[PDB]
This record gives C-alpha cells, structure tokens and sequence, in this order.
C-alpha cells in the first residue's frame, strides 16, 4: 500500500509541475497535491467507507494487510502521508473531509454467523474460513490465528485439555459448558441471553481462565466490568466495540441494587448509555457476560427475571493444596500453539441453548434459596395446616435461620405465588401458641 | 439531487471561467464557486429552511428520497460537496450560514392527524397516503411501509394476529388495547393522558413486544427511559425528538419518589429539560409512555392524578411452560411483511380514549388498595360503629397484614375525605378495648 501511494504520489506531483513548465512560471511551483486531488486518487485505490449517515461520523478506511476496517485517524493520517507527506494535520483533516463527503454509505455486517478471525472471516453456516474482502465490514477480529489442529498441543508435558479436566474436577458436562462458553464469548453478534458468574472461594483458577479468554481473544475485544458497576455512568461507555465482558472480580455478595441495566444487557435488549461528556444514545449489546466472585452476589431483584438470565460454574477445584504452578497463569496460556487449537476447537464447536450443567442447577437452586427466603422456607418445610395462616407462617421458621428480614402476610400472598394443594380455608384449624419455638412439625 | 447539482456547479464554474477569460489574465483563475454563490443556487434549486427564529437553530434540508426535513450537518455538507466539492469544512459551514441568512422560517407541522410513514404521509382525517411534498415540514417518519393488507402475513406458519391473542390470553379487550396502543405510538403528536405498562412474572413476552413496537416505528424514533429515570437529570433530554418512550426493565417495585415530571410527560403539560452542558429550557411531550416491569411499582403520590394517569397491560400469559421460540424475538417480528400488517392494521384503527379492559380495571384496582393502606383496609372492612373512631380505626386492622405505616389520626382524616354514610357522632358508641386483636367483627 506505501509502495502504491508513493508512486503515486510522486506521479501526480510529477503531471502537476509539467502542466506548470506548460504554462511557464506564472507564480512559485507546485509542489504540493491539494487535499481535494488527494481525496480523488485515495478513493480510487483505496477502500473508504462511511458506517452510517449520522452526524460527526468519522471516517472508515479498509486496511487490507489486517482486513478489517478501522476509524483511527492517525492509521489513516499517516496513509495521507505516503502519497502526500508535506501536508500538515489541517490539512490531513482537509482530506478526510474530502474522503467522508466521497465515500459511499455501508453498514457494519452485524451477521451472527460470521465471525472475523486473524486468518480471515469464520463462516459458522459453512464452517469454513474465508480471506478478507472488503466486502465484510469489520471492525475488530479475534487476535489468535485460525488453523486446523490435529493433536493436541504439549508444552513441558501439559495439555490443555486435561487442565480444562483439572479445572472441572473432571466433570464431563462442565468442560463441554466450558468449551461452549469460549464459543458464545467470540460472538459478539449472538448473546443467548445467559449470564456467565465464575464462584470460587480461592485459587480455582478463574483468573487463568480469563486470562485464557483474553488470550485467545484480542485484548482489546474485552470488556473489565464488574455487575455492580453496570449502572454507574459512564460504565457502559466501555462496551461500545467489544465481543465480550469480563468482571475480573466481584466483591463476595455484593449487593445489586439495580441489576436492570446488567439484566438488559445478558438478554440483549437497547440499553441507555452515554459517554464521558458526550450525548446520551442507544445501542445494543449482544456480548456475553463473564464474572469472577468469591460466592454469590446477592440480587434486590428477587424475580424470575435474574433467575432465569443467569448461569453459574462450580469451579469447585482448588489449586492451594496442589502446588501452584505459575507457569500456567504466565506462559503456557500465552503459547501461541495452545492457544490456536482453543480457537479451533471452540469455533467449531456447534450447539443453540448453553447445556447446563446438573451441579449448576443444584448450586442456582442454592442461590435460589438464598435470594428468596420464602422459597427457602418453601423448600425446608418438610411437613406433611393450610387453614391456620399463623401456623404456616411460624415467623418463616425464625427467618428460615438466615437473619433475613421478612415481611408478614405480604410475603405470604409471594408464597402461594411460589406455590398444587394452593390455599385451603378451613375455620377448625385456623391462635393456639403466639410461638423462640421449637415444634417443627406438628400433629 | 447530485446529478443536479454536479452539473449545475460544472456550468456556474464554466461560467467563471469564460468571465476571467473575457477580463484576462487578471490574477491566478477562479476555480471554486464562492459560498455566497453557492448559497444561492442551493437556495434557488433546493428546499431549505429555519425551524425557528431563536438564537443558534440549525438549517433544515428537505431530502428529497426520504420526504423529512433533516438537521443533520453531515448531510447537508455532503450536499455542498455534490455542488462545489473544493470547499473545507470552513467554506461548507459559511454557505450553511449564508444559507441560513437567506431562507425564511417554517414551524413543523404538528397536526395529530398528520402521522409521517415511509411511503408518504397518512391523514388520519381522510385516513389516506399522501406522497411526500416540501410542505409537510417532519423531522423523522416511521421506517415500515404502509401498504395495504388483505390478508395476515405467515412465516413458517405463525400468525401475528394469534401471537397477540397468545399474549392475551385469548382476550379480545387485552387485544384490542393493544392495537390502541399501537396506534397511540405510532403518532407522536397525541398522548391521550394515558400511561401504559406492563406487568409480568416471567417470559410473558412484554420484551418481545417492546422490540415488535421498535422494529414497526423507526429506532431512531424510541426513547429509553424508566419511569424512576424521568426526574434524574438530562434524562429528559432524550424525549425531545421521540415518538414514544420505552422502559425496557423496571425494577420490581421500585419506589418512584418523584413522579412530577413523569405525569407532566403522561398528560403532556410542558416541563423543563436540560442537555448536558446546554441551557434549559421549556418543551412540551406528546410521546406515549410504555414500561415493562415484573410487578407493579408503587408512588408516593397516594393521589386520584397518578391512579387516572396510570393504564396496566396484565400480560398473564407465560413462555416458561411452552417451549421458547427464539426465532419470534430474534427473526419473526423482524419480518417485513409482518411489520408492514401491524403497522397498517394499527394505523388505520380510530378510537377517541384508550379502551380499558375489565382485567386492567381489576389490576388497577388492586395496585390502588397496593399503593394506599387506608384505601386497602377500607376494602377489606366488610363490616355492618362511626362514631367509635377507635373501634372503627382497629389499628387499620393492626396494618392491615402489610406492614404499612400509618398515621393514627391523619389518615382517619385521609380515609373521610375517600369515604354515603360519612360520619355520625354518638356518645354512647364511642375505650373497652385497647386492640394483636382477632375482634375481625364486633356485635
Ligand atoms: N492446573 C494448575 N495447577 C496448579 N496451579 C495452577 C493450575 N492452573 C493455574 N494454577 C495457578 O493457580 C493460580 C490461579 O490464580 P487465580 O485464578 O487468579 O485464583 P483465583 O482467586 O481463583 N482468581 P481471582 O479471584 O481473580 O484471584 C495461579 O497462580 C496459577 O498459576
Ligand atoms: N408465542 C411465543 N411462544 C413461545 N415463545 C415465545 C413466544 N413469543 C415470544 N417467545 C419467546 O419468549 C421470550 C420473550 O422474552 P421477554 O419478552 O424479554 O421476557 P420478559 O421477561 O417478559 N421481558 P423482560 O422482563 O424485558 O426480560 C423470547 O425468548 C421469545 O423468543
């Protein structure tokens, strides 16, 4: 491309002078391509594209080596200097002015079934790669290069396979949710509406796997967000171009006030954001959700709606009684061999709904329990009684044991919402004890 | 226009040209066309216009492809280009400025039976499709076509018109209320003093909804903002250019402490709006109010204002229990054929005021005795006594199994003003009893 413009250059300045010695020394010599010329010759070698019609839109130019389309001026400022260097930077913006004014109108292919790799665009329809073209408008690629592994790859004796086993506690269904998170994390286009929470109490190698991630994922295409900090301002600003976001810690039961902006974003839905000192807009983000914590956030919410959006992974193995091996968290995820075949492996890997693993839906339960005290009790009552409402209340079993405040006689109206046998209202059965007690179960 | 304009700068350049030939060689040779210049023959071949006389409006241009008015400087410097592409950004914000010394001032037209669509605009008057013209003066115009449907449009055999009796319930007042308000988004020029949300446990399909109203009306033309979002500050600013406004999650029961501005909004009495870093100033909103929340938010008001301004959608049916179909959201509802049925069928639906459905009236109901606990112990008295104010008082039923606060003789007052019989002063009825108590009825 700098071989292309420079003859070119060095061509249009040569046409310019003769033109010039034709009509002799009228004043000075020219020397300098207008920016205007540039814009013309630019345009016609080269691939400029505008996203969209809206006000302030900054220019779009197809870098062909990384086959992908950038904004960054000075990617394109320096592309002005190959074919004319003596322009300054007014005039540098000059040519771009020109440039947006030229260029044609493309949207981004927003398309879920491709998704851009370094080699060049995974087609997942076809399962197959294709060489960049102008023709797909990206702006960002998965960092790691696509090529078809065969073997697994070893380094110092370790597979990666085996550590994603070790990190499972070799749990068949966990490793393929694993893998199928990886999957869902370099599609920045599909969301499948899930919520992805990392739990472990210490050193069960979540911060590896998420440097694993951000490895085989661009560095740039992540997002560091933590669920509590989704509604402050400016947060979301972070997430404009990025294919996934990752909360590299969150704080053990942090209590979510708002989790309206963090539900919107795992479904999918346009959320409200703004950035730093600029105009509040819209847009929609189909990232995935990844988080790291120490235990389960506590959620205001209290609804179905959060229940049903999040996902959680047991990460029940440990690394502090195993000798920690920091070549894991430091090298051997940053080889380039390992990482290709997770990128091969993942892309490949086809599936719809992510495939929940039985030890999730026993831990979502136990969240379940913890979010709602009333399903708690739901679930502890072990009881053979309908009739008498203070019977059933019993104070929710001296606040289920768990300290947590609750309501009376609203949460009751919540409880047969919960849940067959729903309310009976017999006037024999139901003030016999004020019951602090200790009759679990009755006659 | 570009063709136009193209040779309309080639002859007004040739024209400069013979001009400095016929006067020589005077000095150097007139190549660009000077702004004023150039502000007249876009004046003179273009419609261009003022919205207002009030300090820094922007020009308007009528696009002639789209049938709006448009602000948006990129356009209309692109506009310049296509006559005189030598000028910068300098030379194009002076002939925007010579432009807007020369044009006269038009006011949008604001006529509630005036509803821009992209074919052309539709008189609701006439109920007919008029083309585009440079009378009309609109800013933004609803991206579906209206074409007239004979008959439901079906993809993979599924019906919009059985989905919206699916998400009924097979109910034809709930179904009827929805296409009302459809109509009632669609135009953003008549609000009907109505507020409409909706209420559901779980997947009731209000998102899916939601994006079937953003994908019938253009994206641009929604607003997101929460009802507990309207008082925070510069969220306002959103709604000046807004059919309608969408809140895509509410909290559950999120307590609304202010609501001025949200009932302004709601009955359409102007309120004050601020951008960031820009004055404020006074604007009135005709945009429709439509909400999604897991359960009803609660106000502070207590007051008949905030129960009429109020409408809810009861949205009973559930997808946890049938399998989720995906594609509805994801595809289904993005279909132009389903789009452009809705959209007709909406539009050409007439009704004065928003009918309530029995159902609604029934939620309504109950969100009131929610909202107001004297309200809600005054229902549940169902008792044969008025001159005992204690008796009659009872605590409010010792708070009426809702742990509500409330005042031991202002909402007395507050429960005379709400409620025939009013009240009767009798010695000998009116301490036998403190009252906690179960006397539910006394002699
Ligand atoms: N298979 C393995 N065997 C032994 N040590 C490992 C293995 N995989 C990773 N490690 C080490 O274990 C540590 C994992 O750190 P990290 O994942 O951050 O702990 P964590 O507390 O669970 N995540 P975080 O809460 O963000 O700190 C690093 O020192 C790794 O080098
Ligand atoms: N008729 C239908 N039958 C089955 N599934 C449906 C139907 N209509 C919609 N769906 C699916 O149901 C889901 C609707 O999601 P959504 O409307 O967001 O749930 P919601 O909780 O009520 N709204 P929200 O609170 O914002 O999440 C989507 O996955 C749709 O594909």
């Amino acid at each position: 491309v700098k071989q292309l413009l420079n003859q070119l250059g060095h061509e249009e300045r040569t046409k310019m002078e003769e033109n010039w010695i034709e009509e002799g020394k009228r004043g000075r010599k020219p020397t300098t391509i207008s920016p205007i010329k540039c814009a013309y010759i630019l345009n016609e070698h080269l691939t400029f594209i505008l996203f969209d019609d809206e006000e302030n839109t900054k220019l779009a130019m197809y870098q062909f080596d990384e086959g992908i389309y950038t904004q960054n001026t000075t990617i394109i400022k320096r592309v002005i200097s190959y074919l004319e260097p003596k322009h300054n930077s007014n005039k540098a913006d000059e040519v771009i002015y020109h440039l947006t004014n030229m260029v044609d109108i493309k949207e981004k292919t927003n398309s879920p079934y491709l998704i851009p790799v370094k080699n060049g665009v995974f087609n997942r329809k076809t399962k197959q790669l294709e060489s960049f073209t102008p023709d797909y408008i990206f702006t960002s690629k998965i960092d790691t290069s696509y090529v078809r592994q065969d073997i697994v790859p070893e380094i110092n004796g370790w597979n990666i396979d085996r550590w994603i086993e070790e990190i499972a506690c070799n749990d068949n269904q966990v490793v393929k949710l694993l893998w199928q998170v990886i999957n869902d994390s370099m599609n920045g286009n599909y969301t499948r509406k899930k919520a992805i929470f990392f739990v472990g109490d210490g050193n069960n190698g979540k911060g590896t796997f998420q440097e694993l991630l951000s490895n085989v994922i661009g560095y740039s295409n992540i997002a560091s967000l933590k669920v509590n900090e989704f509604d402050e301002r400016f947060k979301l600003s972070v997430l404009e171009g990025k294919t996934a976001v990752i909360g590299d810690d969150v704080p053990v039961g942090v209590y979510v006030d708002d989790s309206s902006n963090f539900k919107s974003v795992v479904t999918g839905d346009p959320v409200l954001v703004e950035f730093k000192n600029k105009p509040l807009y819209r847009a929609t983000f189909k990232c995935t959700v990844i988080q790291s914590t120490n235990g389960m956030p506590k959620f205001k919410d209290k609804t179905g709606g959060t229940l049903r959006r999040l996902l959680i992974v047991p990460f029940n193995a440990n690394f502090n009684g195993i000798k920690e091996n920091f070549k894991i968290k430091e090298d051997y995820i940053k080889n380039q061999q390992v990482l290709e075949y997770v990128l091969y492996k993942a892309i490949n890997l086809d599936f719809e709904t992510f495939d929940i693993p039985d030890a999730s839906k026993k831990m979502l339960e136990v969240f379940k329990e913890d979010n709602d005290p009333v399903y708690g009790f739901k679930v502890n009552m072990f009881d053979q009684r309908k009739v008498p409402k203070y019977i059933v209340y019993a104070f929710y079993k001296e606040y289920c044991d768990e300290n947590g405040y609750n309501a009376l006689s609203s949460n009751k109206f919540y409880k047969q919402f919960e849940h067959e046998n729903y309310w009976k209202t017999d006037a024999q059965r139901r003030n016999e004890e004020l019951a602090r007690i200790y009759n679990f179960n009755d006659n």
